[PDB]
């Protein structure tokens, strides 16, 4: 408190305040999302499909740092619950969205800002801009050395 | 993309990035990144029991005891009677200034490219984040 003021700072903060919101983000984003039958473990590969479409299996696990193990059951899932398909090209696989699953991005996105909502509670526009401007470049800072 | 979906998906690639990271500076004592943040919570409070970890954590129960059961096939804490309390065993409580040090080092590389200002309104930024998603739970 007098520590903060002056300055010094919990260096582990910063990783320990990322890790829960993280876990606190799975809870929330999980509940919402049970009733299409999706897990909180699929979630990021449906977001990712939102954004490129029709990539392949290994690039989606590179991407978002989940392993291939973690990927392929997800991917599985998502299958099985008829939200996406793949397709081998001229090996390995691509994923594509089915049309359920693209009818389900408003659901999909909507259920994310809510979530971005209640974390940013009591900050204004300016707030809010700079504290996701800070959190690009934290993450531009760990891709450089991974 | 919106602010509020964009921050969500920030958090989530900082976390796996710092899995990653976390995960090979760890390697050589034989622990999984996993594993890791309940050696930390054990560090602020040792000899709790074992459902207290998970909902303090707020990971699951199965991951909770596979994790736990890692950590005590590795050396580095042991259970006493379910009702279980984790305790760190001498080898574990040795480790802690390692672990320490090498979550800090993630915390630098984060911040690496910002001002003092920068850092102190970001910090504050995260306690503010922090406290309103712990309110949602």
């Amino acid at each position: 408190g007098i520590s903060h003021a002056e300055g010094l700072c919990d260096k582990e903060f910063i990783g320990k305040a990322i890790s829960y919101l993280y876990r606190y983000g799975q809870i929330y984003i999980g509940k919402k999302i049970e009733p299409y039958g999706i897990g909180s473990g699929q979630f990021p590969f449906l977001m990712r499909l939102y954004r490129e479409d029709g990539i392949n299996q290994e690039s989606l696990s590179d991407y978002l740092k989940i392993d291939k193990g973690t990927t392929a059951r997800a991917i599985q899932k998502l299958v099985d619950e008829g939200y996406v398909f793949r397709q081998r090209d001229e090996r390995s696989y691509r994923v594509f969205l089915t049309e359920k699953g693209k009818k389900l991005e408003p659901d999909m996105k909507k259920i994310a800002s809510e979530w971005g909502e209640i974390l940013f509670s009591s900050f204004d526009d300016r707030q809010r801009r700079e504290i996701t401007n800070s959190l690009e470049i934290m993450f531009e800072n760990g891709l450089k050395i991974m």
